[PDB]
């Protein structure tokens, strides 16, 4: 028998370990809140750390050592491609390379 009000919406998705799949590029670097939408979702207590700490500088960069170079110029493409403040961060960073020496 068929009936109406059994089947799911479809997700947006939660995770941020997208950039470690492998095939999906596009579509979770072309959706709305790709990099700022994690914080939303859950919103708990002021503040989020674990291991980066606070006393000089923090920075951490993985995508330059184990990544050749079309890789990281097709995130920034795909991120500077929507124009979003969310992620623009991320983007125009990692983009930062090739324009800023």
């Amino acid at each position: 028998s068929f009936g109406l009000g059994k089947a799911q919406d479809p997700l947006d998705k939660f995770f941020s370990k997208i950039i470690f799949s492998g095939k999906p590029i596009e579509t979770s670097y072309s959706a709305k809140g790709i990099h700022e939408k994690i914080i939303e979702a859950h919103d708990l207590h002021v503040s989020k750390s674990k291991n980066a700490p606070i006393q000089y500088a923090s920075v951490m960069e993985y995508l330059k050592k184990t990544y050749p170079g079309p890789d990281i110029e097709r995130i920034v493409s795909t991120l500077e491609r929507h124009d979003e403040v969310g992620a623009k961060d991320l983007g125009a960073k990692l983009r930062d390379a090739l324009d800023r020496q």
